[PDB]
This record gives structure tokens, sequence and C-alpha cells, in this order.
DNA sequence: CCATCAAAGATCTTTGATGG
DNA sequence: CCATCAAAGATCTTTGATGG
């Protein structure tokens, strides 16, 4: 928990493309990644985009001076990322690689604590547009949930019957009427069916 | 049973990727598909790869000047494939679409007549190599059968415990000791374990 | 830089497993 | 048999690397 100084050799399961978000300091860019050790996996927020070349699938790297909060790891300019050489292996079981790239079932998100990072592809039942926001009703075979997404050109093209890929969304509510909320680092891609 | 001039409306169940083979004049490309009417379904040999855009699942197409031989249909550059009108429905019952894509049980292949086209995914019992061909022993819960496959770098990687994908294989032997043979247009893929 | 084309990832559907 | 959902195949979309 908290800041982790020691080096943590990990394999990179997924490395996404750098995107830009907004803060009080103005435009900033980052990229989402998913890395895993032998025991488990973690979702990674990399605020330094110059490390994109260092994060590649099938590759083993060593991360030090990073942060661990709840459902993910924070890698920033103050951190250090190195490349493995020989002795470093980090064999990840088929189960972890699988569960890291899988969409969690809605019914399972009700037993999850608040602050859980939610990534996956979900079906869209109803789309309720708000002033500064867009309310999405998402569902699967195991149940239903409501997700608050950002309002933009792509998201406004989303309609009932489509799907949405959520990345680094947070769980703001659980149990009955579970809800997800879009954060600052969150990204949502709309997938048009048929 | 032969050359059919009259247009036959059909719905395309599936279309695989085009592949290359060798006979005499050299490389020739084609692809395997499956079409079905309301009455039944067929396996089609398409020798025109430009028809790949014409053959798509869920789409209703009209085929004319096509050859029906024994266990399949033939569509070449000499035939004509057009898009069916809006009044053209061709509604295929779920049981036909299901059966058309399902792997036939070995014990059922015994009752089938010689020349029947066999497509499906089977389990590998034992692999005995030959000179120009490979002998695959395949089995299921309903029995066992042997298939003669082509010899190449792909089929030599197949070992007991693996699974093979048979496409447009023919049944050369029925009853006891049933046998499948790889034809010129036949294709096989080795699925690992 | 753009426009090609080739390599890798994500998506859909039905095929076949799995539990009543 | 029925009902339910993920292995295999195919394709589009992303990416990445290459030539105009």
């Amino acid at each position: 928990e908290g800041f982790q100084k020691r080096c943590l050799p990990v394999m990179v399961l997924k490395a996404k493309k750098p995107f830009t978000f907004e803060t009080q300091e103005g435009k900033q860019e980052m990229f989402h990644a998913t890395v895993a050790t032998e025991k488990e996996f973690f979702f990674v927020k990399v605020f330094n985009t110059l490390l994109k070349d260092k994060f590649i699938p099938k590759r083993i790297i060593i991360i030090a001076r990073y942060y661990r909060h709840s459902g993910f790891l924070e890698v920033n300019s103050a951190s250090r990322v190195l490349d493995a050489e020989s002795d470093q292996k980090v064999n990840v079981p088929l189960n972890i690689i699988r569960k890291a790239g899988e969409t969690p079932k809605i019914n399972t998100l009700q037993t999850q604590p608040l602050g859980t990072i939610v990534n996956g592809l979900f079906v869209v039942q109803k789309v309720t547009e708000k002033k500064k926001n867009i309310l999405f009703d998402l569902s699967d075979n195991t149940g239903k949930m409501e997700v608050l997404g950002v309002r933009n050109e792509d998201t406004m093209k989303c309609k009932e019957g489509d799907k949405v890929r959520l990345t680094f969304f947070t769980l703001s509510k659980n149990g009955e009427k579970l809800q997800l909320t879009s954060g600052v680092h969150s990204t949502i891609k709309v997938i048009k069916a048929k």
C-alpha cells in the first residue's frame, strides 16, 4: 500500500495508445497499461508517455519508485522503468493473463468494494443524455448497471443496441443499483453493432 | 443432378478464407462456403475468388449456371451470382443452419453413401506417417475412423491429443473400417492442444 | 506528410461443452 | 432434450513499418 520503492519485475499484458486529458495545469497526456506478476495482475496509469516504447505486450520490465493505491498502480515522471535482461522471467499463469483481459460480470461488481477499477465491453440498453454528461444504461447476462460517461462527438453517436469499451472507470456504488463513474483518467470507446 | 441453368435463391451460412492449390497449369485459388434454401443446405466449391464479396453470412444471393455433382455444389467464373431482391426471402429453419455447421458423428458417417462430403473438427487418436500421405486416426464418443491427409510442414506437427479441421473431405469407405480421403480441393488444419 | 501495405489486436457468431 | 455461454474462424480496426 502507498508508495513502492523496490523494483517490481512484471510482464506487460496490454499497452494502449497515449491519450490527452484536462487538468488545472492544462492539457496532459498518459496511456493505460496492464501488467502482471506471477501471483496477480494490475492496471497501470502511466503519466509519462515517453515510457510507451518501454511498455509492450510479451515484454518483461522492471518498475520502481511507483505508487499503489487500490485497484491499480501509478507510474509517473518520478518513477523508473527498466528492461529485463536474462535472469528475469516472471512466468504468468494462463488464468491471470485471461482474467486480466476479460470483462467482469455485473453481478460480481456488486460484491466488490468501492473504488474498484472497471474495464470491459458492455451492452447498451438506454442512453440518457445530460447537460455536461451522458448517462449510459449498461447490462449483461448477469444483470444491469448505470454508468456516467463523458459528453463528446463519439459518445453522442452511441445509441440503444450498441456497446461501449470502458477503461479505468471507477465503481462509485455497489449492491442494489450499482453505478460507475468516469474519472479524469477514464476513457470510453463506442462500438457500433451491425 | 448436373448443370443447373435455373436460378437458385439461397442464403449464405458461412464463407471461409480463399486458399491456393496445384494441379497442372499451376496455382489456382478458390474458397469453400455453405448455402441453404428453405428445404436444405449445401456445401459449395467456389472457384471464383471475386465472388468472395458475393458470399456473406445472413445474405440472400441468387445463383445460376451452377453444377451439382454428388455431395456438393460448384460455382465457377462461368456461372453468375447476383444479389437477391427484397421480395426474395429464403427463410432457413434453425435446425438446418445448426446441422449445416455441426460436425457429423462418426457412427453416422457409416450409414452415409460413398462420395459424401465431410466437414468438422475431430480428435486425433494416433498419427502414422506414410510416403506421400499421412494417416490420421480420428475418434469420438460414437466410434473411430481413419483419414488420409496431405503431407506437409503443417500436418507433421499434428500429434495424438490434437484436433484436426477437415474441409471437403470425401468418404471413400463405409461400414466397417470407414475411411476419408483428401481431394484436390480438400483442406486440413491442425489445431494444437 | 501522405499514402501503402503488412502485422497485431478486438470484435462477432456459431459450434460444442456444460449443468439441469 | 433444453438452455446457456465461451473455443475457432473470419473480419474489421488498430498499429506499425515502408515507399511515393
